[PDB]
């Protein structure tokens, strides 16, 4: 069945709402599949956000990820990629709908709570980034 | 600081509690220092419940545990052990105070929704049991 | 299983209660198995209380329910009629546990927001009172 | 005063939705003048979905909505009819905005939760269709 | 940084809403940096709704706005103005979206919860009017 | 009606508690009077607590309610009070029960969210020190 990856950020964490995230997902109908606590390594991070490697906001960047612990998580369910997508809101929590969770939680585009793939193809590369192929349970 | 060993069960799990035991915890200013979603061998829920070999249902206790994945965690914060188990109250949950998360959500003994350490020592050996070091997080 | 009756009062229909007293309900998995709302005719509430014909204040009980729609409901689920009356709490709101929804919500002895049956044959003499048989429902 | 017709269908149910719905109508200001659980039979599930009859999901629509519990509901409020149709949502979840009761709930367009009537005549028909005229209470 | 005006208007706190909204703002990360419960002066009214006083429906609008009292804020946080008059919804609760703050809690039109600044230039003017200087904190 | 004291402490503030507090008494039918963000004078502080003066720590407990800003607030309603007090509950956070906002809440007996008069007659007192009587607001 269709999976996405999802991670709550640096930000995310320290301000106490992995359980508001997760809550969300799970009402949501989605099954997590796996998911873990870790902290980002700066190979991991250029690795991750290569794509915006010559942007003056680069280094900032990659602080902010390393800074602390993330939450990265695989969901599971019938258009995943699209309704976490969604769900999770515009990019620039400014611009994100109420209900969203960058709409309801974040303020700056930086430090913008939490990441989900934003294409099938991207999850898959996302996924075997951040897991081991054993983390993943299936129920 | 204090830290503990919870473990969300497999009923806690496929209810989609996780989120709200979670929040909870976070409300509470407890740290999460290590996660994962796993799915425990009978070898290691014998190994965790080895004090209950003698006594009756063993292998049923071992059941319930090993029937689906389980969200294993550590909890870092002041007076932690003490804390989280006066959170997840009595063992039955009939007997759990309202407010705790097995009086608000535990259905019986066996479907109680959530293990907590009962001793520093038990933490220790739990977390030991659970948790390479690599898994656990500074922050 | 186990069979109790709950009645959300005019108090708490009329304050917004009807769903956070239901989400309770249903985060301890408790089973709705038969509901509705209705105005209870001065006649069947002197039934209900007829125990308490001869005590003080008698009629004023039985305007405190007559005097708005109440939600009735049937729950089910292992060892319902006791765990609902811990969830409901103490008569007194004032004495009621907080974490209770009496605790948490009630006003007074008056205005206390619902009731649920106090034994196993109360609780078979309130569900005869108030619902034909084929108003419940097997699931 | 404006009513609409609201029913909360098995899957709703038997997810444990029932108190969240509830409670989003009840803080929108909406007042609740008809409620009850009920198990809705073969044939008035064909004559509340006769518009689908030719349409090759039928069958499985009509074993959907007759394989549990569900809640029907009638609320009364200032624009009811459009105001718990933008409330509940696109039919298909994964268009459902966020904030929405499918956009928050649901996943699949058959399993889609909830069902709210889509005009004020269709209102007046699925009325008239679940409830007697004695099961409306007025306050 | 920027600073935003918001009152909850006397429907909101008659029905209880002020914990709700002023939770919504702070997972939003905003900060509050002034408040306080205050009773609005008819005088103050029509001072604050001058743009409406050819208006048939003003007095009744200072009729409302009078009859009792209002939670007064001033909001900090980058973008403030802009993204607390999206969390806040269309005037019209009918049209505002759901996970709006109106699109959640109103009905009517005049009646709708609460008020934001809708430019800089009003924050500026909305806090002069309500707060004294000396009744803003910074932390 | 009765009326009692609260305020909520620099840690509740600065931890986005607020609403969250504010909405339990709010359920619970508790009517805010008054209310104000303030920046409590080392002054004042010391006035508060003049009880302490001569007791261990005395300086450090004026630092925890001196360091930031806080809510300070009126309740009224039957038995206000002691309905408070235990809703906030024990001093110690960890000896505070779940289903309280200490329990709920609190780190430890310093950094523990809250305060409520202890009786009718420390209401009185604590009133009068924060709050002239225009501030207090019948509704």
């Amino acid at each position: 069945m269709e999976r996405t990856f999802v991670m709550i950020k640096p930000d995310g964490v320290q301000r106490g709402l992995i359980g508001e995230i997760i809550s969300r997902f799970e009402r949501k109908g989605l099954k997590i599949v796996a998911m873990k606590m870790m902290r980002i390594s700066r190979e991991m991070a250029e690795k991750h956000y290569a794509e915006h490697r010559e942007k003056p906001f680069f280094s900032a960047l990659v602080d902010y990820i390393t800074s602390g612990p993330v939450v990265a998580m695989v969901l599971e369910g019938k258009n995943a990629v699209e309704v976490v997508r969604k769900m999770v809101g515009a990019t620039n929590p400014k611009e994100a709908a109420p209900g969203t969770i960058r709409g309801d939680f974040g303020l700056d585009v930086g430090k913008n709570v939490i990441h989900a793939s934003d294409s099938p193809e991207s999850a898959e590369r996302e996924i075997s980034l951040f897991f081991k192929d054993e983390e993943l349970v299936e129920w």
